[PDB]
């Protein structure tokens, strides 16, 4: 069987692939949890890298760890954090609830990498010095989630907002009939509707920023149960300082309360709530847009979606956005479930929670840029059609009530539909105008003024 | 005979109950939606009252409505807002999506009340002047939700926080074994665990405050599609100014964007997210507490819950808290579903969304006070028992690894565990003391210092 | 009479004068002021049925004096007949086992028996052979089973019939199909409605598929499931009486008496079926409000009847989808409580009961409303529908075998620009003669393309 | 070469040299860089089965040349045999109908046939008689049905057997029951496990109950469900071939071809069953980790094995409950998508497929693991459990009729203060005699109280 170096944990024998930098513990964990076949996300591996490096830096600063060992860890951690080893983390997402396995995985890989550079490290004694698994994995998760929100999800939303706001301006005077309960209503502009979508996204950004104060709080330094036992007293504070300086994420901070920070994962539940709300907003926007398109003769035909690769263009991007929204809502239900079921000094749903929140960040980041660039940007409005429908709608007969009778007017509406003409063109055909000048029919039937832009 | 009145409209005879202040439209709506048998919540009726009164005030200020009619509306609306007519709103929660029926219900009742005071009002022309149903009902909902959050839920949480923080102080030095994965771990204090619960509640308060900027935004002044057609151009701003002054809720404000504010209900979805996160925290707290009191001989027996009737007490209040949390999570799923399915200028899930968010506010407010006063406040700790378990735990023979041989320390842990005595006393039964002095012992086996209180 | 005093032997209590409940209930009222909502009528009725059956069986086994049994039986019967829905004030959010509501039922039965000159001990007589832990869950499954068999299924059947009738009336009403919301090949309005009809029929099938477990009862377990302090066949006798009295053949003792108290999986399972029906109804109600949707700027395929009997709001479809949203949320609360039992007792029963019974009720009622006041009165805009189908680019492909892909594509471009039928566009380009007109009509037959 | 340049109708693209997919797939790869996760293996296999069956039938009806049919069949067979799981790069989040993945399958079959010297038109030949709208949903229900019958059910059966075995081995292992988490009357560990066992058995029954609808297939319905441009009996023939090749008698044509494409209710229904099983497992895994829970400060009723040959972390219970959480979330996403189809097509299929198939997989795998590496190796602390049962105040009431209530209460209080057994504390208060030690050891028989 293919190249399989042998290794000995006190328990016994074990065969790891030859190109593998992980070691026995990881290989066991691989045999123990063949459940989903999916391992850690890249963003998560990077965060473990950042964290291990910072810890070695601080351990060295406090003179607890020899500088040679520290430097080898730091350089190893840096490759991992730079995404050079995403293929060295084979452990299933569904593992020990504290994330111990993945933590040991990181330690083993760092020692293997340091060894190929002629330095010997003890996975636990050196790489895991001053740390518990119980404070390490949750800290990596909140680092990944915080980076995903600040460096990815927010800029992506900002780009979607800009693209919607641009349409709100270009279409400022594109008048159309409003719809409520799906029925004809008074006039709006396409530009007003898009400023509505634009605000929704802007509010999404505000709600993501509102959760950062708690999403960026870190458990590091709390160790086994939160008492910091066997860590130097200011380990957390120092580690976070190093992480902020290296990543530029001012949002990371030690936890207000070190017990709440390990016994619970409320910050992830809170952030998931914001992601879900954005999914709700996007569902609305994407649904309006595919309806506005929807195809040409038997639908609304208000706008034309660009083709993904340039006439009945399928609303492919709106289908992606709503599918993604559904996934975010599902993930969000799994996160709350795990959030609620901690016991005493440790919540043991972290690997499952991390997987769902990080996927939610990723999906929303990516579909938002796609939606902005390959759909919203290239939309075209059927200006004449929209305006002709607005000017032919019975909803706009009401000003006529001072100029003609309530029954005289309702008849205008009643024929305009029957004979299918504009209201103006109809008030001209029952002979009405004057005694109500033509010049003052135009005034009370000004659909753009009714939209009160 | 006596007690039913007969009423009429264009279709025929409605036949309402004699004491009813509602009229035909309301009675039809009653016949059209016999679905749940449950009508508007009190807090929602009050808000409709506040809103109608403020509208009449402003209509009068702008000289659009005769001061005599305005004053009769204002006084009628004030009785409604003061809860004197909660029995005059029979319409099912499941009705027209915009809340038109309940809006008409409010108008009819105000006109009936004004009439009994010798003033005639047209339900629509006077009471509904400058308003659409589409901006009125959602505005009432966000007024009710904002009041529930600021006047009731936050003070309730503050009370629950105080009671947990008090226990955190009283129990500062009550040392016990920590648990992770439900297994024995290093020492914590009961006080530390409670400071953790305390911070969860404090974070709950912070997350409710973080949503107010959007929960308090109001649609009033939009009318039918968000344009303000057939209303004074500054109606919204005036109405909100009156509501703020009357209620003292500085958090109320006109919407940033009047289209987003009617086409969507994202602020309710966002608020529900925070309520759900609080349900998640409470579930954890209530679970830890019922496990700690768990029944005396076959459970953990760490604390004793007070009886609701001032030796086995059922943890009744924790069962209420977790049942409530389950309901908040369900309600929050219905809110998101409705939030996502608006169309164009109007979201038509408002009555259903209002019912669920308002109930969620109410349940969390009430169970939080109950939990604080009738459970948390009266807890007692089994101090001796807790301390004896901590001093008998394998976890603590590691300070020994230096003063005695590893295979002797692990032996201390396995010797004590069997004879079931403290770890200090199994050092004595081996005689290790001397050659190991005493005070060095009580030094290394100091469980309270290990909790690092 | 403002308030009477009651004894607790652990304190004194003031209960309203017209109240048939006693001290324990009044305490429970002071201890759980949480939601302000008590037991549902269907749930009160079930507690009534159960207490009566228990007294009948206790008497049969000669454990309870026939005079006391008869007083309980008659009291229980008034409660089960809905005469005392106002005597159950205890909040839904209470002790997780439902002990409070169980005591409430006992107290009221004793008060009622007392007004007829018979003395009963709420616990010793009315609760004989029973625990709270097996009693409340049994009442819940009786209520849920009755709600499914006597109410929801008949309601669904009625909605099905009304959709099947439209499927027949509209068999030949041809229209353009839509996929991804874009024009597609022809369907009939009748075919779409047979599709809605089958969804409801499948809903009925999935409700019947859960009855074998929804109707399983815990009665006879007592406190932890062992049957301690009950006669070995108490459960079997009680269920036999309930089946005979109610006519619900679906009720049965539980396969395993421990699973039947330690868990509420039957409720979680039934909720799944209700939620699936909510999913189906959302689809149906959405298609229908879109098909309405208002007259000039929408699809205008059909006209909804007005409830106030040209612009009628889709009011009933808005009710159906709001209800569907509530069923989905209730279903999430039920699963949460279902999952969190511990050892011999699940303590989320009152919360689970409230949500599943409401879900039954809402779906029962909105289904009858939808059927009678919306589906039954719909009218189809037949000419309009057919003209749009005959004018669609999607029906030019059968022209391919007779003219090019290219002439077929120019025909499609021209019909849209000139707003004509495809058939008239073919005649206007002078393509007939050389394909004949009978061939053109064979090929452009939209009703045959739908496959009648 | 590094990048073969394939050409496309609207331009050109660079596909990896070792790629069997073609232009359309590569475009779809550039258009949906969303999740970075493609089709599941079980789903790729099902597309293979389906394409093969279709070619077989097209040939049977003499619509497709036997040489082309044979090359498709052999290509499809490699794909169905899992030899090309690396040729399906398209994101799960794509066109709602699954068109992209359907084209992906067609291109790969043509590339494979070409390497064997036969030319196939991806659309004209491999997609003959098929629409994307009936193909992808059919593949999904084939995958879900196979996952339920060949994998999940056998896994659950294994977990049931392992729990039933403990129910027998531990038949007389008496212990204190818990309700509310408080001491209660005696049960045996074997009774509790028969309860877990029945929950899993019920899980199996609820999966079987959904197969009649989970196994229904859309194939033959084409674009909108009318079957336009497919042979009248295409569906029926394709399903017959699939049943014969796979041995899955559960597969069947849909009852109504419109409902079968306009909706995905069968997936929503199946997800309901999977969710119920997640609820049951959460309960079972929770009881078990509490029964472990660690040795001195916990319950210490049983000892969990360590994973490979009393301080053992409950690692497998943590995996089960994490999985349960994921199934509950996936189940929420499935319902959301289920509800939001429009007219003749539900466009949430790729998302729904991904969630239901993962739910099957996770439950299958963690169920075997739980059974073999946890349940099988559990040991009960028999003496400890029995001593606690014999020392419980819950068991003094069978004494009420020899000593009274008050004495039975002093025995109970003193038993607790001095940590003695009840038996020993009755003797110590000199109650015996005039109560024989024989009357005493009959009334205090905890195993008889469990009524085992």
């Amino acid at each position: 069987s293919a190249n399989y170096r042998i290794e000995h944990d006190t328990m016994g024998e074990v065969r790891v692939p030859a190109k593998a930098l992980w070691r026995a513990q990881t290989q066991r964990a691989v045999e123990n949890f063949p459940i989903s076949g999916r391992g850690l996300e890249r963003t998560q591996i990077r965060a473990l890298g950042l964290l291990k490096g910072a810890c070695a830096q601080v351990n060295s600063d406090l003179g607890l760890l020899a500088p040679e060992k520290a430097d080898a860890i730091i350089a190893a951690a840096a490759e991992i954090a730079d995404g050079q080893h995403d293929d060295q983390f084979p452990i299933d997402v569904f593992q020990t609830g504290s994330g111990t396995s993945s933590n040991m995985n990181t330690n083993e890989v760092i020692a293997s990498i340091a060894a190929k550079g002629g330095v010997t490290l003890h996975p636990n004694d050196d790489v895991n010095m001053s740390q518990s698994s119980n404070d390490t994995f949750p800290t990596a998760t909140h680092i990944a989630a915080t980076e995903a929100a600040v460096a990815h999800l927010i800029p992506a939303l900002q780009q979607l907002h800009d693209a919607l706001a641009a349409k709100a301006l270009d279409w400022h005077t594109v008048v159309k009939s409003g719809r409520t309960h799906l029925m004809d209503a008074v006039p709006v502009t396409l530009g007003q509707e898009f400023s509505g979508y634009a605000r929704q996204i802007e509010a999404g950004i505000e709600r993501v920023r509102a959760c950062l104060p708690r999403l960026g709080e870190l458990a590091i330094g709390g160790t086994a149960v939160g008492t910091g036992l066997n860590a130097p007293d200011d380990f957390g504070v120092r580690v976070v300082a190093v992480l902020v300086a290296q990543t530029g994420l001012s949002e990371l901070r030690t936890a207000a309360n070190s017990f709440e920070a390990q016994a619970a994962r409320d910050g992830l539940v809170e952030a998931s709530g914001a992601l879900r709300t954005i999914a709700v907003s996007l569902t609305k926007i994407a649904n309006d847009i595919r309806w506005m398109g929807s195809g040409p003769l038997t639908g609304l035909a208000e706008i034309q979606l660009p083709d993904l690769q340039p006439g009945k263009v399928n609303p492919v991007l709106p289908e992606a956005v709503t599918q993604v929204a559904a996934q975010v809502i599902g993930n969000d239900a799994a996160i709350a479930w795990g959030g609620a079921n901690g016991a005493f000094e440790l919540n043991v749903y972290i690997p499952m929670m991390a997987r769902n929140i990080l996927e939610s960040f990723k999906l929303l980041t990516n579909v938002s840029r796609l939606f902005a660039q390959r759909c919203i940007a290239g939309l075209t409005a059927n200006v004449e059609h929209l305006r002709r429908l607005a000017e032919s709608s019975p909803s706009i007969v009401t000003p006529l009530n001072s100029a003609i009778g309530y029954e005289e007017a309702a008849a205008v509406a009643k024929q305009a539909l029957k004979e299918r003409k504009t209201i103006r063109q109809t008030v001209i055909d029952r002979g009405l105008i004057g005694d109500l000048s033509i010049e003052d029919l135009d005034r009370r039937l000004d659909v753009l003024a009714m939209a009160k832009a």
